[PDB]
């Protein structure tokens, strides 16, 4: 139960008794159809027009995540007041409640982006993943590192998104999603970003068998976010208990995704070619 907190969130005052069931920021998606979990069904919720996360582009970009909007620096909006505590994401209970036995069995998160003013036109393909950080759900100030190259959203500005997968061995499985308002500031270029494609099982995983990598079967470009675990819409297929993650083993770098543009490869994905096979 981890949310993305700011202002330029969907369904930002989004409280338990809003809908007929629990769809706080926080509840997770699972088993769910596409309405419910795309945008976590916040859509009819949006900020105010003026609010938006500014990503500089060559530097890095602080985001909160907490249990609880009480948690952050948004505590005047929720319920329950200030009970924020520093690096904590959920002050008051265990590490078990971000889903993880510690820091080493953290499994990383992103956000995603997709440049489009109007978010009902905004499909599940048109997200690229542009930032990562492997070391996530661990720390409540989350820095995102945002590529130099990043081109300047539309006018009217451009949607992003939150994502985290978590380890299978603390608690049920699920994916989480908070979608949000953003711009880029400091654009030094225009050459947009690359239609991006699925992700693959590509890295190395001793727990599951194989010990060593398999760079042939990586997607190198523009790569979308995992969409896993749902009723509808999914472009991950891993079983219950080999979940996919935002890690070297489907090829998410830590820290800012530089190769997500028409111009980062010169002489293409030559290994796209075994994907036309199939
Ligand atoms: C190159 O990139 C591609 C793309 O990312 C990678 O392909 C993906 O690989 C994933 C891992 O192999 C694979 O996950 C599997 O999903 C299937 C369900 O998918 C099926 O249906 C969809 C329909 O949409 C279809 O698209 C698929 O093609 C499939 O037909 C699950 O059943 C799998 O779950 C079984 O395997 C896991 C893995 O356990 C390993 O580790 C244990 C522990 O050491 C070991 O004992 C075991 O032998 C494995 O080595 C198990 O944890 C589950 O319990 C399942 O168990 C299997 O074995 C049981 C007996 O032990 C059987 O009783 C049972 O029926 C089952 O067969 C699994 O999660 C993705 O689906 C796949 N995606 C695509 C698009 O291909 C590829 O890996 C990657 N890397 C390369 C080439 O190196
Ligand atoms: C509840 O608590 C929240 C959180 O404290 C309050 O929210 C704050 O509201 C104010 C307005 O009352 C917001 O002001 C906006 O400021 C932005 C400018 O960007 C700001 O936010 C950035 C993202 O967090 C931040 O990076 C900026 O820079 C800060 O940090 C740098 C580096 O350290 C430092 O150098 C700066 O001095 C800043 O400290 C900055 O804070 C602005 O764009 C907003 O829009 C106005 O301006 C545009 C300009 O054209 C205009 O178009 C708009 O119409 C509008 O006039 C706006 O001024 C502030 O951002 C909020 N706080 C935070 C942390 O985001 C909320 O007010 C509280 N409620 C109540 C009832 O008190
Ligand atoms: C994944 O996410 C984690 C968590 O956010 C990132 O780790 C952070 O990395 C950043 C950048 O390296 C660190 O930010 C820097 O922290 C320094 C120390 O801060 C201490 O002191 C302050 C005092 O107010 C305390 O509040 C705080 O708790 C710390 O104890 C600062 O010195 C740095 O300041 C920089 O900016 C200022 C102005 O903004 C300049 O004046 C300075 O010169 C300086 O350049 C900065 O704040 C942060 O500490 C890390 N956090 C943690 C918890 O480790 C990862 O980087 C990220 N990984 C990836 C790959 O993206
Ligand atoms: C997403 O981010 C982008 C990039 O930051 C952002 O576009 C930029 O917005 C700023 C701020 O509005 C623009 O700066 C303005 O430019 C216009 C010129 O077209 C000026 O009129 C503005 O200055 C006026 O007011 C000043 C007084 O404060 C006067 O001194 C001055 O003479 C003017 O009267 C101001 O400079 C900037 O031009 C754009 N574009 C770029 C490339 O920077 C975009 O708005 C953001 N999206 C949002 C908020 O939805
Ligand atoms: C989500 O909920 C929060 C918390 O209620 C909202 O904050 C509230 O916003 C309103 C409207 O802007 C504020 O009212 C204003 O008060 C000032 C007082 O100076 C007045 O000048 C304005 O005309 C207006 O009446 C209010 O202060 C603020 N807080 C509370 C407790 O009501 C927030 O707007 C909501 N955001 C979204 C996206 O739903």
């Amino acid at each position: 139960h981890i949310a993305f907190w700011h202002n330029s969130m969907y369904g930002f005052n989004v409280t338990e008794q809003t809908f007929p069931y629990d769809n706080r920021p926080v509840v997770p998606l699972q088993y769910m159809t596409f309405q419910e979990w795309w945008f976590h069904n916040h859509l009819d919720y949006p900020p105010h027009p003026g609010d938006f996360f500014d990503f500089p582009a060559g530097k890095a970009a602080t985001a909160e995540l907490a249990c609880n909007k009480g948690a952050t620096t948004w505590f005047n909006s929720s319920e329950g007041g200030n009970i924020q505590n520093g690096n904590d994401p959920c002050p008051g209970s265990p590490p078990s409640e971000y889903h993880t036995t510690g820091i080493d069995d953290v499994k990383g998160c992103a956000m995603a982006i997709a440049y489009e003013s109007d978010v009902r036109k905004i499909k599940p393909e048109d997200f690229t993943v542009f930032s990562v950080n492997q070391t996530c759900v661990w720390y409540r100030f989350t820095d995102f590192q945002v590529p130099e190259r990043m081109p300047p959203c539309p006018p009217g500005g451009c949607h992003c998104a939150w994502f985290w997968i978590h380890s299978p061995d603390s608690g049920g499985e699920q994916i989480y999603m908070n979608g949000f308002q953003c711009n880029i500031t400091g654009s030094t270029s225009h050459v947009p970003l690359a239609k991006p494609k699925v992700a693959r099982r590509c890295g190395a995983d001793p727990d599951h068998g194989k010990p060593d990598a398999v760079p042939g079967n990586c997607t190198y470009g523009a790569k979308q976010p995992l969409y896993w675990l749902q009723k509808e819409g999914n472009n991950e297929f891993d079983d219950y208990i080999a979940p996919p993650f935002y890690n070297d083993l489907y090829n998410f770098k830590d820290g800012a995704q530089n190769d997500i543009f028409v111009d980062s490869y010169p002489d293409g994905i030559p290994l796209e070619q075994k994907l036309i096979s199939e």
